[PDB]
């Protein structure tokens, strides 16, 4: 009549908080057969942490509206790199304002010159650091600002990069993060090492501004937007949502590309790979949006897959503000409900073999891939990051071939934020190809 099974904690202090973090998969996995629910509901720190893990149900996290189930308490950390009054950080009739004034630009109105744009610019970054016929990469590096450049350059206004070259804008990022680091979910030279170069930015962007009147990108679109009564955004109101447009596509795109790549290049997956090329080999040079879009299916599904196995963002979580019920359990209002594309992606009635790389399966619970989440919280940049990602490997993929220093793929590196693959092992030789 009330509440989801329990799980041992062996000392009360540390509730589960190395035992998440060595593996939170086999952790996860671990957890639920042997408490016989795919819902159920472990402890961090005597704070009660209830996962919601199995498939059919995702429906019940995702949803209810912020009010029932509430995600501000569970990201405040991100107050000081959105800003004091955005995203979360803002209330939430507010917030959706910010998300569809995000979701206007992201509009596929202004797609039609990303396609061009961005692959021009895989091209710029290859010919200029893969230069050999013989090859280097640390693949999750070199696609980390692959990624970030082409944004920029798809985002960031011709007056607007000049300035803040995408090079070294990864630089602000990578010192805004650096203030969000691990156990902090549940729980300074930072905030303010991080302020300085969100205050740096800003002030880099408001003296744009200026220009920009006594005289359309993201910004442009942004500014050019009223609220509800008829207010616009502060400076350091939009200021965030760049930041925090950004921030989402860096780290889960870089990935999501890398992993990609990955798994193509494995001898193990080159039916695929080659599944690829009667899908791409036909268009040329010229990448039009249609192509890309229209014409792309296979390579998507392979992007999907990718995300499918190792989902970049692990958990999501809401603050349970009323008490919502999930199959036959109930969840505590002051309980954190959590949902996590790990664990479902990794059920076996949704996904078998789910450590298999099969880019044509298809998921066999309605609804058990949530990569891009669900709900009334379903990913804006999805679509983007999609057309990022099929276009980059498109390009890659190309006029080349790729090969994996090891026998097979890297690991999945459960230590960060934002979960990619390893490292050290994300090495790849590369040959030109024609
Ligand atoms: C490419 C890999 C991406 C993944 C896997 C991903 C995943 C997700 C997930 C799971 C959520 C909501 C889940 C939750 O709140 O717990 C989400 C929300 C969001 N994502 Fe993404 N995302 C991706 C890319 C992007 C990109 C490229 C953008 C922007 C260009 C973006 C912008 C957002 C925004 C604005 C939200 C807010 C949704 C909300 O909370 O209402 N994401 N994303
Ligand atoms: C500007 C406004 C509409 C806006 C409001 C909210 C977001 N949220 C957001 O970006 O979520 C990222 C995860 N993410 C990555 C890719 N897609 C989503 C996130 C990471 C970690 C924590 Cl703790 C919380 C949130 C973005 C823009």
């Amino acid at each position: 009549k009330k509440t989801p099974p329990v799980y041992p904690v062996t000392v009360p202090f540390l509730g589960h908080i190395v035992q998440f973090g060595k593996n939170p998969l086999e952790f996860m996995q671990r957890c639920k057969r042997d408490l016989k629910s795919g819902v159920f509901t472990i402890s961090i720190g005597g704070q009660r942490v209830t996962i919601v893990g199995d498939p059919h149900e995702h429906s019940r996290f995702f949803s209810p509206r912020n009010e029932i189930l509430s995600p501000r308490e569970v990201y405040t950390i991100m107050t000081p790199v959105f800003g004091e009054g955005v995203a979360y950080a803002a209330p939430y009739p507010r917030m959706r304002e910010q998300l569809n004034f995000l979701a206007e630009e992201l509009t596929i109105a202004k797609f039609q010159n990303f396609v061009p744009a961005i692959q021009h610019e895989v091209r710029k970054f290859m010919a200029e650091n893969w230069k050999e016929d013989e090859g280097v990469i640390n693949l999750l590096e070199d696609c980390g600002a692959m990624i970030i450049n082409t944004a920029c350059q798809c985002l960031f206004g011709e007056d607007l990069r000049k300035r803040l070259n995408a090079r070294h804008f990864a630089q602000l990022l990578s010192k805004m993060e650096s203030s969000l680091i691990p156990a902090a979910v549940f729980m300074l030279p930072q905030s303010a090492r991080c302020r300085e170069a969100r205050a740096e930015l800003q002030k880099i962007l408001g003296e744009i501004i200026v220009a920009r009147e006594k005289e359309s990108d993201l910004l442009g679109g942004l500014l050019k937007a009223v609220y509800r009564d008829g207010t616009r955004m502060s400076l350091h109101e939009v200021c965030g949502m760049i930041v925090a447009a950004m921030f989402a596509g860096q780290h889960t795109s870089t990935i999501t590309t890398s992993w990609s790549m990955l798994h193509l290049m494995h001898p193990k997956n080159k039916k695929w790979l080659d599944k690829l090329h009667k899908e791409i080999d036909e268009f040329p040079a010229q990448l039009n949006y249609d192509n890309v879009m229209d014409e792309m299916p296979f390579a998507e599904r392979c992007v999907r897959e990718s995300i499918r196995r190792d989902p970049p963002l692990l958990m999501v979580m809401r603050m349970v503000k009323a008490e919502v019920k999930v199959g036959s359990y109930v969840v505590p209002k002051g309980d954190i409900i959590a949902c996590s594309p790990l664990l479902s992606h990794h059920d076996e009635e949704a996904f078998p073999n789910p450590r298999l790389w099969d880019p044509e399966r298809d998921e066999k619970v309605d609804g058990a891939f949530i990569g891009f989440g669900a709900g009334v919280h379903k990913c804006i940049g999805q679509k983007f990051a999609l057309l990022q990602v099929k276009t980059i490997l498109a390009t890659a993929f190309r006029e080349y071939d790729f090969q994996l220093l090891r026998d097979e793929v890297p690991d999945p590196d459960y230590h960060t934020m934002v979960v990619g693959p390893t490292l050290n092992q994300c090495l790849v030789k590369y040959t030109r190809k024609k």
